[PDB]
This record gives C-alpha cells, structure tokens and sequence, in this order.
C-alpha cells in the first residue's frame, strides 16, 4: 500500500461504530440495561449510545438489518478540512469513498465513509452534535459504568501491510507481538495518547474483532461480570477478567445478543510523547495476553464480526497464511512459557492451568 | 456414622492458625514473606511464625521445616482454658489419639490438645496464646496486597456427609453445600465465628488439606497479589482465578506455595452468626456455584491437595472417595455444566466451560 | 449505678433493626430508597420496611410516620425464643418498664418484648422474624453506592461509665473507648457480633440517638454516596465526611435524612471475636481518633441527635451531662488537640484542626 | 496585555518535570521516597532524581538542596529538538531573560531552555531526555499509595485573565475557569496533553507555586497515602482533602512536603483532547465547585504558596492581586457561598461549611 502524496487527514481519535444487529430490542437490553449506555436518540430502527464522559452525539449506533455486522467504524478528525484531506487520501489509494455533506447518521454532520485498503468501512467527521457531558452526573452513575469508548480491534490477515498503511495514516504503534522467525501476529497504534485507538489481529479478514469501552477502576468490570452472573448470562462472559501484559490494562470480553464483541478496559499508560518506548511480546509468552497466565480462549482467536462494505453488503473474507497464534501457542503443537527458556511452568500442546482446548 | 458425645464438644471460637511442614525454609519464607507481605512473628533455623494485618494472637501460620510437606496441625483457638479439657473428653469419647501439652507444641501457644480427629485431620485446640502488636493501623506496613486476617481452611474427605455430621455435632453449623439430585454431597462449609466458613470439606481422597485462606479488605488487594506475580514471573503458580464464588460470594484466588500447598486469598463473604442462617444449596451441575462468572475449575483444584501427618509425625493413609467425582460429572467426558437450570443453550456437555477441555 | 440483675441476660446475637418515626413518609422514601438504594421488603400509607443487600430478615430499618421524627426501637435479635423469656426476667428485675406481644410490633417480627432501658432507651429483644430473600447476590440491583448490612447503633447519654456497665452486665462487650488524664470517660464502644460494635455510647445530653450505621462493601461505595448527593445538589445533607476514624479503623460517612435522623455509612473495621480482644483507648486530646487524619469533628456532630420515644409513644425527657464536653475539651475556645502527644507543632489551641474554628 | 509573538511558540508536550529547592536534603528523600514511594533514577549529597512508577523519561521531580525553598523551574517537554530554539525566539521576542545550556540544566536533560517568564515563573523548555526502565508493570515494587503520572502544576498569579491569554497564546487550552457575576476571574485550568490541564493559574499574590500534581490509578491510593500519614503520626501534613474535585471531576488530596511545598494526589479527570472541547465555567460562590461534596476549602489553601527562583537563583518579587480574593469572598466574614443557586437553605454566609469559621 502506497503512501499517498495527498497528507493524510488530522486524526484525533476513535469516536463511535455502528454496528447492525438483528433484534433491536434484545440489543437495546445487552447496551442499555446491562451495560448502562446512555440513550441519545432512538427509533424502530436504530440505537445511539454514549458513555459516561462523552459529549459527541454517540459513541455506538446500533442499526436494525438482516446480517449482524460493522457498519462503520468512525475516527473524529481536528478540522472540517480534514474530512476533505481524508478524501483525497484515499481517492488517491484507489478506495471507494462516499461522501455524505450532512452525514451517513444522526448527529453526525459532513462525513466521509470509504472501503479502506484492508476493506473496513472507515468513516471520518468533524462535525457533530454536542450534547450533556454527564460525566458527573452519579445519580445516574452504575456500579459498572462504561465511561468512555477507547479503541477498535480488527482482524486482517497480514499485520505488516496493515501496520504500515496505519503508520502512513498518522497512528503510531506502541506494542506489538511477534516470534524469532519475524512473524508478526498483532499490532497496536494510537493517534490519542493511550495504546491505542485501533489495532490489528492476525487472522482471516477483515472482520471486527471488538469495540472496547473503559471504566474508571477495577472493580467495575468486576462488577459487569457480577451483574451476568446474576441475571443468570455468565456464558455471555468470553475472556477474562484479566490484565493484559500487552497494554497493562484490566480487562473483560463479553458478547452482545449478535455475537459482536465488546471489551471492557481500564488503566492503560500514557503514549503521547513522539518517542514513546515501543514494547514487543513474543507470542510465546504466557504473560503477554493474560499478564496472570490464564489461558486465552479459542473463540477469542477464531470469532470475529462480518465488515459490510459501502452497498450494505458483506466484505469476502482473506484467508491468513502466516502462522496461527492459537496453533503456535494452545494447539497441540503449541507452547507457551511464563520464562523464557524454562521449562518449568511451560505448556507444550495445551493452554494453561490444565486445560486443552475444546 | 459417628456418634455424638455425651460430653459437650469445646466452645470453638474460630480458625486460628495453621502449621505447615516445609521442605526449603528459606524458598517457603520467600513466597509468604517477600511475595505475600505476612509479618513474621519470630523465626530460627527451623521454624517461621507469621501473622496477618489485623491478628493480636502470636501467630496465623506456622512453617516448619521437615523432609515432607505436608499438614502438621490445624488449630482452632477455643473460649476459655477449660474448653480444652472439654476437647480432650469429646475426643476421647470419639474414641480419638490425643496428646496434652501444657506448655503447647509451638511457640506463643500454651496448654493445647492435638488429636487425630474421626477424619484422619490433625486438629489443635488452645486458649493461651501470646498477644503481639496489633498491625490493623500500621499503614507504613501496608502492602498493596495486604492479607488482613486468617479465614479458614477446606479439607478433603471421602465421605462428605460423614464428615458433616460429626463437624455439626462439634458445632459448627453448615453455611452451604453443593449436591446433586441423587442425594450425593460433593462440598459443604461450616462455621463457627459468623462468616461462611471456619473449615470446609471437599469431596475427594483424604485425608488431605485443600488450602488455608487469608482474606484481604479489597478485592484490589487480591488483583495486586496476581499483578506481582506476573511481575516477578512466578505465574505459574497462581492456580486458579481471580473470580467469584458462588458458594459464599467472596472474591477469590488460589495460589501453590514452594511444595505445593494451595493457599486461597478471599473477601466480602456475609454474615452467618444468626442460628437460623439459611443454608444454601448448589446443584454440583450448575456452572456458576463454583465460579460465579462460569470460569472452568481447573482440574488440579479437583485432584491436588496436600498430605496430613498423625501425631507421630508420618503422612496418614488416604482413603478413596467412592462417590461421584465432582471434576468427572461436571468436566469429564460424561460430564454436564448448566448456565440456565433447563436450558440447552449455555451447557457444556463431556467438556469445560469457556471452550475448555480436560488437558 | 445499675445493680447487675441474678436472672441471667438474653444471649444478644447482633443489632438487627431500628425503627424510626418520620414526618414525611414520601420525603424519607426517597432519601432511603432512591438515594441510598435500601431494599422495600413492605410498605404501606403508613410504613415502609426496608433492608440492606445482605439481610435475610425482614428488614433492618422501619420507617414509621408520626407527629413527632423521634426513634421508636432500637432493635438487637437474640439466640432463641427463650431469650425473649429472659430479657423479660432480666428488665422486670431492673425495674423498667417492660412490654411483651407475642405476634410483634412491626410486620415481620415475631413474639418481641420492648423495655424503656434504664438510660431511657427503647430497646427491643425478638428472635422470630419472616425470612426474605437474601439479596447478597443480586448484581443486578446493586447500586454503586449499595448498603450491605446494618452495623450498629449510637446512643447519646449523659454518663457513660454508668451506661457501660450496665452493658456489660447484659453482655456487651468494650472493644474502644475515649478518656482523659482526669477520669472522664467521653464514649465507649461494645459489641456482640465479633465486630466493633454493636451499639456506642457518646457523652452527651440523653437519652437521644446518634445515628444508626450501615456498612457497604469498600470505601469507593461510601465516596459513591458522597458524589451522587452532589449531583442532587443534596450536598449541605454530607454532615462529615468521607474520613477513616481511628477508633475501629473504619472508613465512614455521616449523612443527615430528611428529619435529621443521622445515618453513618461504614466499612472495614475489625474482629472482635475473641473473649480477650484487647481493648483500646484513646486520649480525648488525640486529633487522630475520631478522625485518623486529623480532620476537625464538625461542631454539629457533639450537639445534634434524635429524640427518642417511650413505649407510650411520647418523647422521653432530655438529662444533661455534666461531665465535660468532648466538643469544649477539643475544639472549643478552651479546647486543645494534638497529633503528636507531648509536641506543641501540629497542636490546636481553642480552635478546630486545619485552620478552622467554630 | 502580553503580545503575541510572531514567532512561532514551541509545540508543547506536557509538564514533565519540576526542580524543587529544598533545605533538608535527607528530610525530603524521607518525604517522597519513604513516605510517597516515588523511584530514584540518580541521587548524590546535593541532589535527588524521581519519577512516577509509568515513567520512562529520566524524572518527573528533582530535588536540589539550597539555603531557601523555593521553585527553581517547572518543566515543559516539547515535540521536537527544534522546539527549544522556537521556545528561545518566542520568548526573547517576549523580552524575557533567558538561558540556553546545550548539555541541560539537571541530570537526564539535555538541550533546555529556562526563561523567567512574563509572570516571573522559572519555565524549561527540553526535548533530550535520558529514557530510563519504564516501571509500569513493576508490581513487585508498587505501593499500596503509588503515584503513576506528573499530572500537571498549579500557579499563584495577580491577574488570571493576562496569564490566560499568555499560556493561550502558548497553545495552552482552557478546559475550565471559576468567575462570578461581575467579571472576575478567579483561576483557569488549561492544557497540551488531553487531560484537564499541565498547568492552571490561580488568582493570588505571586509569581509563587500553588502545587504539583502526581496521578494514581485509583481513589483508593489517595486513602492510603493519608492513612498512612496518620500511622506515621503526620496527618498535620495533610492540608485539605481527601474528596472530589468540581472543577475537573478529579478524586484528589492535598498535602505538604517538609518545606511546606505542597503536593497534589489527583486521579480520574477526563479526556480534553477534542479542539472543541466544552469549556466549564463555575460561579464562585458555588460551594460544589472545589470540593463537590461542599466540604469547606481550608484558608492556607488560599494564602500559602512557594517562592519561585529567578535564573540567578534569588526569589522573585510577589505583586499582590488587586481582584477580588476567593477566599473574602466565599468564607470571609463579608463571604458566602450555595448548595444550590437562589436557595437560603444549604447556603453559609460569613463562614465556611460544615460547621466552622476562619
Ligand atoms: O490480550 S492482549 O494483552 O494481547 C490485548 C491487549 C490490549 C487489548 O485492548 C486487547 O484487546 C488485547
Ligand atoms: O479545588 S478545585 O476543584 O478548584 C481544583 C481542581 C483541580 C485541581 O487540580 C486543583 O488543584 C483544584
Ligand atoms: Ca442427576
Ligand atoms: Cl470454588
Ligand atoms: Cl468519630
Ligand atoms: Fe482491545
Ligand atoms: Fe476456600
Ligand atoms: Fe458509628
Ligand atoms: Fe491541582
């Protein structure tokens, strides 16, 4: 993927996704009395949800359709200019692109939507509707309160390729995961100044692998299991709760009525200064998912969701011929350590704490 | 069966402190010293006495260095001087070993009685205790991961209805139990002091000792044990966890010492001191009674546990369980976990949760 | 002083319930229940019934309308039914009014002997009680700022040496207790349940209630509390508070209903089980005792409390204290405090901690 | 009116350190090593190095021993090497002293600027740092009170609308300000990274320092720092807090070094990094607005500030403020302040809340 001559549009950060769903009430139940998202508009047809902090319109829009699946993933750009700036990066990349002067959603105002060169359907804006930052409003606050949206997660099948369009983009990668023989199965990048604002699985794509959500503290994303496990939804709980080595933040994945993967996540570091110390994990390491040594379950490698491109249709998926994660790691020619070299409390063809998988 | 006494059992207060036989002082003194932060009461060449924050008796935990690891003595503190010639009565009715020392088996204990209980457990009983200073305000001592008092220990037992007998009559009072509909008992807790659990019984050969349980204030403390066992890259010895029980609604983590014995690290259980507290019981097939979050109970929590020695200080024989296995009608190839008590959708079937298999 | 009866006293199990006359029931609706989240176990025109997270009886808190906010009972269970027998004995030996119904006072409560105690109390001694739902495990409802149990009681009287014994004789149990260097006793603190308390004694005019305490989990529930009554702009009802006292070691909050019955909201003090827990005691001069952290006692906690009800249902009549005033002692215009015994820096003379005076 | 220069200003990064002059060298290695747990990256007779435990620049803090406490210089990074010549036109075009050491001023710095500038503030400017291990995942050396992040500096200026505009030419941005009625303008908040500020300015008597500012990850480190001054029998070292911000939403706390150099805990702000960001504008009198809970602002909060240097290492001048003090006007005798705007009720008038007076 070339970098354009065009400069590439001022990015500021990750803002909302909008993603289709079957049921409209059966997800409004997962993000709303669940999860606690705060209601900016809805109808028949659609959902838009905010976190705790937030005062853009919405940081998820939940649309009714026939195939579950990322409608949009949307980054908020410095300048109404930028959105022009992001046009012609990407006309001059050869994407499809589609322009939309007072928006693709509500409270949204003049936007860009493309298919990018991995083919997720991006969408850059300035403009948007403000509306009550309730961000001390704790008479509405939940023992679980998802605060604000931090990052996306995508699968694509080669991470080098998508890294480096990124990097062209402007996000700088602050971690990322690799092995001895210099393949690389996961990257992270930021444009804000956390981990990151997206990031790229290996794996067959493109897919959404998660949108994640932050908490103030710890003990709200333990208490969002807690709620699960009360209303009797506990299998709904994928992974976790864990810190995470890559990121050092606390963490959860749970899954919504369509399977679309959410992350619930806290207390990353800061990344903002230009030489920002890069970290890389080799995939080997025990410590570098689940920095406690739980082992990462299999659906976290292998499910991701559909990517729809501009016509409302499903993007064909690319298979990965690096290698497989889950096979190098918890498959039964796999190995993990927790130090390297060690033989003690090492894992060969199974996943940590006794289990294999199922 | 075993009979109750004519003799009235000791008034027991509490779990008080547990000796442990170890086989590397200085290795064992590494992990409950420099890793988990207890405060040493006094040690030597052979033995470490420890304590919790909040603990004015002499100590929690004994470590004792021996050539194999094991149990030595669970004690449970009782409530006056004469309630340890009430333990020697009752356990001699019991038809138990015992043996009396006025000056006690370790130090900062006084008159004790140490038995081989119906279950084959080594049991202590004292009053006398030296006080030490009470660290509960002691904030320059505070670690992130401070364990504040002692909780309880979890035995294993072939006979869990047996074994509840006999501990009722003794008078602890079973707080919650997990069975199936075939009437087997797999697990029951029992208290004395009015939380969940003074000691507990779990399904399976013995006898053997489960783990000893420390509680923290927070369940922060308990996440910080696990972050610096990541950090000093010793995650291999955290065994299962962090969660949420079902079974008493603590927040937990079960961690391997240098020879293997199981500690558990445990807060924000309920009060059970009224004598009409309701006991709970767990279906053995729900999958949330054990973790609340249906995490999988990883398999050695089910089949590991630690060695009990007698009075003469050698390991005691281990009794097969012949009832139904908890890890093989749950996790087994034949075995089956609900989320939803009848529904298809969220079961496990000759598997783990979470997309897990026996390894 | 109080003879120490022969007939044996009741075995007290723990504090249990208080029921409290209210002037507005709407009013105090909406401070207990939308505000602090306790769980309705009944209510009516008249009553609501309410009960902590953890609570299996029927109820910890009875709300009550009358003419006149006053405390009506302040109730503690006992091991058995026969245990109603005794405490009957043992006040009709002490020769205080005694009232004994064998089906209750209040719904949910069983055979109940109320007694005008010999401080002037209006203590209730019951064993059988309607179980509930135990709601320990409702994650669902949990609020985030969630009351878990009801902890204990404050009475204020007017000679605390004398009301100490009479405890004990009934065999409560000094964990702490407040003195000087010349004799006076200013509070004390006794338990039954192995905690630090469950009922205190603070010098004062009496008899009247200081405030009834109910636990949460952790300390950020109780600063939950404190953040959603800003946001109700509810703050001026924050008497003093969020603080970590130094007698039990608790982390506390001192709030005020809306007839100004005080509420104290509490966690993490330590256990008292043990026959010879070591008993503590602080100078009155000690800046760290109330408030570990030197914060100043607000002049409204010595002067303010609830009056309380004879079993005719008419307020019984205020006796004053004679012995010195902890308010005067400390943080009066002759008062004096230190945070180091024997060091002048970092003492406060004639005025309160921090900077302030009265 | 301070001119804008046509000179470009440096792009700043954030505040990243401040030098402190102390008189005790050992005295304050026991203050904010022992007691606050920051990390030595260098020390020697005469100087101490620390940082936060997520740092990877050399430090967040020097100490440097000297006959009189005070400011030496508060430290900005800037995004490039380029910065520090654009910071030296910027401010000789300004008519400010300035001195350029190609080899830094302090350990672990290279190419630096100081300035004394438009408000007599001792200001650095640096790119070159030495990096050092990033303690982030460090939990085998993490406190129970761990401070994480430099959060940003407060100072003590007479004329907060002048200042403002300064740092706004800067390329600082306000995220929050406290005014009345009238027109005054009693402090601003502003910032470069997206948090609620690196800097904020404070109307007073100055130049002088107000605080420094240090994050932790969770309210629950703030406690322990005080509970642990209190076991250290120092809790007269704890001058106002713990609570909850207004302006900012920050869980904070206030305490002072053995110079009386005051140091704020500061966590759980929210994210300013949008250009059009809501700006918050409190009226004074609001007694929510610096601690929400309407606990009352201690008066040395108000009055007590550190000396800051000038380049030749002598105290600079102090020009008193002429506009209307905070202090008079909220908790003075002619004061007063609300709980809720046009309501007698909950509204205190010639003395704080809670209770107290001056
Ligand atoms: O599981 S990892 O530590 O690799 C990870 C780190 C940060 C993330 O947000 C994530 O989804 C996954
Ligand atoms: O006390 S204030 O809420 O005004 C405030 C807010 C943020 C700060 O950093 C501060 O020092 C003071
Ligand atoms: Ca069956
Ligand atoms: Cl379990
Ligand atoms: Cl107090
Ligand atoms: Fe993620
Ligand atoms: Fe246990
Ligand atoms: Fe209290
Ligand atoms: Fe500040």
């Amino acid at each position: 993927i070339p970098k354009p001559v065009a400069p590439a549009p001022d990015i500021l950060r990750c803002a909302y996704a909008e993603l289709v769903v079957t049921d409209l009430a059966k997800s409004r139940n997962f993000y709303v009395d669940v999860l606690g998202l705060h209601v900016s508009y809805e109808d028949e047809n659609q959902i838009y949800l905010r976190s705790f902090e937030e005062f853009i319109h919405h940081n998820l829009v939940l649309t009714k359709g026939p195939v579950a699946a990322l409608k949009a993933m949307a980054f908020r750009v410095r300048t109404p200019e930028d959105v022009d700036k992001a046009e012609a990066y990407y006309q001059e990349l050869g994407c499809r692109t589609e322009r939309r002067k007072d928006g693709f959603v509500k409270g949204i105002g003049d936007a860009l939507r493309v298919e990018d060169p991995l083919g997720f359907p991006y969408e850059f804006f300035f403009e948007t509707t403000h509306v009550e930052r309730l961000h001390m409003r704790y008479d509405l606050y939940s023992a679980g309160e998802l605060v604000r949206l931090d990052h996306f997660n995508q699968v694509t099948p080669d991470v080098p390729r998508g890294r480096k369009y990124l990097e062209d983009l402007g996000f700088r990668v602050t971690e990322d995961i690799q092995d001895d023989e210099g393949t690389t199965y996961a990257a992270w990048m930021h444009r804000k100044g956390t981990v990151q604002d997206t990031a790229l699985t290996g794996g067959n794509g493109p897919r959404l692998h998660h949108v994640a959500f932050s908490t103030h503290e710890k003990h709200n994303i333990i208490q969002i299991c807690d709620k699960m496990g009360a209303l009797r939804i506990s299998d709904r709980i994928e992974r976790g709760p864990g810190r995470h080595g890559v990121s050092n933040a606390f963490y959860l994945y749970i899954l919504d009525p369509d399977n679309h993967r959410i992350e619930i996540y806290t207390q990353d570091y800061y990344t903002g200064d230009p030489d920002n110390p890069t970290i890389t994990w080799n995939v080997h390491d025990n410590q570098r998912r689940d920095w406690w040594g739980n082992p990462v379950v299999p659906s976290w490698y292998t499910e991701a969701s559909k990517v729809l491109d501009l016509d409302g249709n499903v993007q064909e998926i690319i298979e990965r011929t690096d290698d497989s994660e889950l096979e190098v790691t918890i498959g039964a020619d796999g190995f993990s350590f927790t130090r390297a070299g060690d033989e003690d409390g090492s894992y060969h063809g199974q996943a940590s704490k006794g289990f294999k998988l199922g």
